């Protein structure tokens, strides 16, 4: 019993953390086989922060302009490149604690684990989702440019993350690991903002169904409502649409607990209504949205 | 900027977690140089979990009732030995992977990292407080004693927990490395619950602190407190008093905000006596007390 927000041990992914310094800037980068992934600002200036042409800066850039630490090991730089906004730093070494990996790149409201690097020395580890409008809500600091976020399966780590920045509102945007930023964010220095964003809905049924699964049932009713009357509600208190596939996803929990996927979008309709009354659900005020319906099973096998 | 509930790189206990199975019964054990530890109660059976004497079950086990599985690899046990709650087999291997470590026993109030793990295998990690009632609100399945708790001081693990039981309440017991039980729990079946739990005050203040370095201000007012008037209004509502060393504990954090903490201690009692009227602090609509000033510290370094 229990539930709390839970990262995937971070062992595999430590092994894969290194140092990288261009000029006078160092943040981290991911040594997997031989190359080392990183941000491609790490080459900028703050004279080249405002309308940086990449290529142009890379152009002037050379091989021992790279300095990769291992620890306390120096990696050679044989080779460099640029993918996106990532740069792709081949080194003389293969990391000889390479995991089996993917790269893939998740939708808003799917979740992973971050482990927050400095110096390439990892920090600590946490849970994150990607919100629907991009951006994740982490703990970074400045150093922390090229930590990684990933989910692991049996002993595959699939790394879907990669830190790049910092906005305004004080949540982070980044890439996926081909150098692809998540949402409409660009790695120069504009005014850019995050878009309006909006509560996952299919995450809020799963923790609901993660509470009744521990023993919290007091929003439960006899209520039922139907999918399109629930999307009614969900839009007036800025929440997803709940799709038919949606509901197919929470047909597990739904069987386990016996409470039909429509009955508990009725506790979640009064409870957009009338609030809690001072009450908590698995011990939150407020309806939580990061946990998936996968985290929920993976986590509550067995209660 | 950001906080978060943030667990330690798990990479170092990871390399520490074995298998163990006494009968049919199979849970967690941590190998450190030739020594294997777990839970005392692998050796019953549930015909023993009502009044087992563990001396009397432990004189009738030899060294080959115990298996010790270290991935793939069988462990020969060699040697078996009880220290209070725990069972220490020692092993014909030391394993490779020790890390520098240290058995530490914490203190309620105090926080630590939990490598949930089932048949030696590490499933998640995720952050822990000690209750001032010593349970921890944690999330453990059947299978899941001998995991341990743990903090990280530069490369040194201090073990602080090894798991043991669930309570009725749905919170967790066990006992530290050298089998020691948190709290008035024992390891044998009765009807043994937690007694009443505090809030942790000076970690409310800590986190408060938290929130005000990361631009949450609404709560913070011109009002001051004595630490006397305060500690009247915290009895009230079950928080623990405050006391002339956690106003000094907090020192560094009051320094850098600028804000005394008799002043963020008048924010609190406001807290208390009017709650939040629909606003949140660091996205949490309750006061959250399992954040140490030392977690703060550690994660807000330069915001
Ligand atoms: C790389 O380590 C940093 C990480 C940032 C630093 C600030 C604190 N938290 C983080 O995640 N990346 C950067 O410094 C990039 N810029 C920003 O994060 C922008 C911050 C900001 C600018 C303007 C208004 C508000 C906030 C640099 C590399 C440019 C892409
Ligand atoms: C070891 O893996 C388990 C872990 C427990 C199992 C239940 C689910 N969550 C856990 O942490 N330890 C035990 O099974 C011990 N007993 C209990 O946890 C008691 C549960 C309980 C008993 C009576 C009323 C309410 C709850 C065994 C080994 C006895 C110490």
């Amino acid at each position: 019993s229990g539930f709390r927000k839970m990262a995937f041990p971070s062992g595999k992914v430590e092994g894969c953390m290194v140092q990288v310094t261009c000029g006078t800037t160092t943040l981290n980068g991911l040594w997997l086989d031989d190359v080392v992934y990183c941000p491609r600002h790490v080459i900028c200036t703050s004279e080249d922060m405002l309308n940086p042409n990449y290529e142009d800066l890379l152009i002037r850039k050379s091989n021992h302009n790279f300095l990769v630490q291992a620890g306390n090991v120096q990696l050679r730089v044989i080779g460099h490149s640029m993918q996106n906004c990532v740069l792709k730093l081949k080194v003389d070494t293969a990391n000889p604690k390479t995991p089996k990996y993917k790269f893939v790149r998740i939708q808003p409201g799917q979740t992973f684990s971050v482990l927050a690097c400095y110096n390439g020395s990892p920090s600590g580890v946490y849970q994150c989702a990607m919100r629907p409008n991009f951006t994740i809500k982490g703990s970074f600091l400045n150093g922390s440019c090229g930590s990684v976020g990933f989910n692991i399966d049996y002993d595959c780590v699939s790394f879907c993350y990669m830190h790049h920045m910092e906005l305004p509102t004080g949540v982070h945007a980044g890439t996926d690991l081909e150098g692809n930023f998540y949402g409409p964010f660009v790695d120069r220095q504009t005014a850019q903002a995050a878009g309006t964003d909006t509560t996952i809905t299919v995450n809020v049924l799963a923790w609901l169904y993660a509470a009744v699964i521990n023993g919290d049932r007091w929003f439960l009713n006899r209520f039922t409502t139907t999918l399109n009357d629930f999307n009614l509600v969900a839009m007036k208190y800025n929440y997803e649409p709940l799709t038919q596939d949606h509901v197919d996803i929470l047909g597990p929990l739904s069987a386990q607990t016996g409470i039909a996927v429509l009955d508990m979008c009725a506790s979640l309709k009064e409870l957009l209504q009338n609030g809690m009354n001072g009450r908590t659900i698995l011990g939150s005020a407020l309806l939580e949205d990061e946990f998936t319906p996968f985290d929920v099973v993976r986590q509550c096998s067995g209660v």
